[PDB]
């Protein structure tokens, strides 16, 4: 994989291309159990203007409903962590976000310092211009450093779908799973509309069928227990979301 020139990448893609089966097969997979839907959900707060109550907050919600983790930016991993000593509850850092324009050494700094202040998950963005650049090396490259800065942590790269092709789509899982990404995610919620049942679909096709282990997270306006359940049939793994508390309390009736 390191060996590889951008046409060299190019080549491997197309290949990867051919074997879907087109039109591409929508809802394949089974419906979540309602009632244990807390267990796959991100509770996120990324607001600039979020406080340290509103956090303590997030984290008690996360503690009481069983959330798979906390998603928080750098400067409040270090509280969040310390809030949830004892618990199940991961912390995920988000890495180069919104933009995902900053270079690699800047990338990689945030990396380290999350995993130092006890971060259990990142989520970074990937550089999406070079992607529709076909600059292939220089995406891969960034991944891979990521990836290698933070071992022990599940990473996920978020491709940001609203500014892509579906060939671009395709190119960014393959990039990414090679890379040794544990997730690829849709969406930041800073930058055009969030996940599709489409894109979805798409993803889980790409990543079925490589030989690397990479699933799906979903994210970007999932606001009700019905969008939850068609994301999961379409093939996500995992859900980001800022309304987890509103949508648990519609299953318990």
């Amino acid at each position: 994989m390191s060996s590889l020139n951008n046409e060299e990448w190019d080549l491997l893609i197309s290949g990867k291309k051919a074997t879907l089966q087109y039109p591409i097969p929508l809802l394949c997979y089974p419906a979540p159990e309602v009632v244990s839907i807390a267990q796959i959900i991100d509770h996120t707060q990324l607001s600039l203007s979020a406080t340290g109550s509103q956090i303590d907050v997030l984290c008690a919600e996360a503690k009481e409903y069983g959330f798979a983790t906390v998603c928080v930016r750098p400067d409040y991993v270090s509280r969040a962590v310390q809030y949830l000593q004892g618990t199940q509850v991961g912390v995920t850092c988000v890495i180069g976000f919104h933009e995902g324009t900053y270079s690699t050494d800047q990338k990689v700094s945030e990396a380290k310092r999350a995993m130092q202040n006890g971060a259990s998950e990142l989520d970074m963005v990937m550089n999406y211009p070079w992607l529709s650049e076909k600059r292939y090396t220089d995406v891969f490259q960034d991944i891979r450093a990521v990836r290698l800065a933070a071992k022990d942590a599940i990473l996920k790269v978020i491709l940001e779908t609203s500014q892509l092709t579906a060939d671009e789509i395709i190119a960014g899982c393959v990039l990414s799973s090679l890379a040794g990404a544990d997730y690829v995610k849709t969406s930041t919620g800073f930058n055009g509309p969030g996940a599709s049942i489409e894109n979805v679909s798409l993803m889980s096709a790409v990543c079925d069928s490589l030989q690397s282990e990479t699933r799906v997270k979903a994210s970007g306006g999932i606001r009700t227990i019905e969008d939850c359940v068609k994301m999961v049939r379409a093939g996500a793994e995992r859900l980001g979301a800022s309304a987890g508390v509103k949508i648990v309390n519609e299953t318990r009736l």
